[PDB]
């Protein structure tokens, strides 16, 4: 798994180099504030990207980056365009229309894009987790799970479904991919056991309206801030977090943002730390939910947020905490939440370049 | 697109006559009460098939079942068999470990059934849901669906996927199928826009916690009452509908069974009528809530229950309230749940024989 980050220039340059001299997939992964985009090649993967801003904040953006590459690309490089396949962090209908998002305007569209870096029948647009899902599979196709994804705990049906240790290989069964960064994605790594198949199915967890535990005081103070029933992503994501803060502190101590209250909890504060265990417990409802309305083998924590937040993990009662709460569903009086394993990335790598590269495959 | 409901005797004879001088698919619906096990051949869908009663109320009866059919039929008939599915009333994995359920004790193993009936390679057990999104997928196949399926509401979304009128095919998007009935059942029929392929993923959004509205104090009334969070199924089932017209006659009328209810409802009484808008208020959250988390093009209402209490459905006013809290989520605030296209079964048919026979067709 190797992904290079150059200046256009210097891409250009490498992709004139003999080990480029061979079938290329165009690829994008899209956020809200930037865009990395490039040429990805084959068990080893090899992607070498440029960095983009996305600074008018919107995602036709995208449209006048794909001209600057096909322009100051030469003509040799792109005809090896086998295959286009981009992410963005919204909804996509028919792997086409995507939109619309919460922190960029515009509705992407596969149609008005050029045909150069996406031919015709072999390009789709991915949702961001939807491209994670494809990366989760990339890694696991390359016999190095165990490289970038760590056990938390293993579920009871693992040792039923699968001989190997836990967190070696994805697994034959559902894999539930959850990653809280800026917003709380989620996708589905269904699993056909008729032709023992992996195919992703893309999600909007984040949305739901969380429904309650013991702590409906705690839900309606958010519900009343907000004006709107609150949904998990209202817990899990930055502004979660700095909720969660200022609901630890009351008053005492001005509020800081999200990024903040992680560097004091990895530096031993104690009401950073709090505000970190209740956006996990949070997170760890979506989980639990989740585990009985999919059924999953097992649940993947991915993201740059989870390898960076390893202090977070590394402590015992801070996991033990995590477990209880995964636990806590009604459910679990016949063991369903019990059965599921749950992993987090432990090495950084971006899952959604590797995804839309291993989603060309599918379309070639 | 036709099921004959024949005796043993009568079906050994059945499976004589010319027509039926083909390739067989041995199929079994797995009800609590009663299963049906038979043959199916083929535009046209041909299937006969015998009843037998689940009396000692254990799955593993079945193998009983089998190896009668077997001991009673010619090894002309047994040596056509090209494939074996049943259902069953439960979670199952890996498609040959089924339960444990509900209603019935044991598990179902296709590794204890014959392999007369059950060629490997060729076998699997679905979950009885999974079976009626295929039975779905198998009217939508035999140009039919408009016989069977009647438009509650068209969504947004409908009019940019599909040129053909709602209602009329299953339509190249998600289908999510709801089965309200005894238990509440769920399975979403995912289109993968990469290969225009539809696969059928088994869901339990019935034991899903409830997220409120404005029905706090009704929540927890079923939850003291329970002694048990609520889930959408406590509050869509017969149990469900039966504290609905309790929390309505407040012990001014008798305690009424969900069948009473159902009956009393179709004559026009006033409290009957309250209680069945209620279980529908809650069905109409479990369909907002996943048009959210699923992003399906359709949602199909499906089961005897739908075809029974067409009525309820066909008076406009009672479906523009069930229209208004399918919209009654956050997240319309951005169109997701308008985009949705509601249907229900207007005609019976046991989708889930269809279904079995359907998923043969896959594994042959
Ligand atoms: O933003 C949403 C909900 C839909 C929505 C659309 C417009 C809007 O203003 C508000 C919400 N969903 C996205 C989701 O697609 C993505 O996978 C995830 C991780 O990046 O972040 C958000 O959860
Ligand atoms: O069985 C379950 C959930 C697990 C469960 C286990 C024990 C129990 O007492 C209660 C539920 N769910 C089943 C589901 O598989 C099925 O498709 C649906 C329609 O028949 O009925 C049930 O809701």
């Amino acid at each position: 798994m190797n992904i290079k980050e150059l200046s256009l220039h210097e891409l250009c340059e490498e992709l004139k180099t003999p080990a480029w001299n061979v079938p290329l997939t165009f690829v994008g992964d899209v956020g809200g504030t930037s865009a990395r985009m490039g040429f990805v090649r084959e068990d080893s993967v090899h992607a070498c990207v440029t960095r983009y801003s996305m600074k008018r904040k919107d995602i036709t953006e995208l449209i006048e980056f794909f001209n600057e590459i096909i322009e100051l690309m030469p003509a040799s490089v792109i005809k090896r365009v086998k295959a286009g396949v981009i992410n963005v962090p919204g909804p996509v209908t028919g792997g086409a229309v995507g939109g619309p998002f919460n922190n960029l305007k515009g509705i992407a569209r596969l149609s008005d894009y050029p045909k150069a870096l996406f031919p015709p029948g072999r390009s789709a647009i991915l949702n961001d987790l939807e491209a994670g899902g494809f990366g989760v599979l990339a890694v696991s196709d390359a016999h190095v799970f165990s490289e970038y994804f760590g056990v938390m705990w293993e579920g009871t049906q693992w040792r039923t479904c699968e001989q190997e240790p836990a967190g070696s290989v994805i697994g034959r069964g559902r894999c539930l991919v959850l990653a809280p960064g800026t917003g709380l994605g989620s996708s589905l790594i269904y699993y056909n056991p008729m032709n023992q198949q992996h195919i992703v199915v893309p999600l909007e967890l984040g949305s739901q309206t969380i429904p309650m535990r013991k702590d409906i005081d705690y839900i309606q103070t958010l519900h009343a801030e907000l004006k709107l029933l609150p949904n998990y992503e209202n817990m899990v994501s930055g502004a979660g977090l700095e909720f969660h803060y200022r609901q630890v502190v009351r008053g005492s101590r001005p509020p800081c943002s999200a990024g903040e209250i992680a560097k004091l909890a990895s530096e031993g504060d104690a009401n950073a730390c709090k505000a970190m265990k209740k956006y996990h417990e949070y997170l760890m409802r979506v989980g639990s939910e989740a585990s009985m309305a999919l059924l999953p083998l097992t649940i993947v924590l991915v993201g740059d947020n989870i390898v960076n937040n390893a202090f977070f993990y590394r402590n015992p009662q801070n996991l033990k905490e995590m477990h209880r709460e995964a636990l806590n569903h009604e459910m679990e009086r016949f063991g369903f939440q019990s059965r599921v394993t749950y992993l987090r990335q432990k090495k950084l790598l971006n899952l959604n370049l590797m995804g839309c590269y291993r989603c060309g495959l599918d379309l070639s």
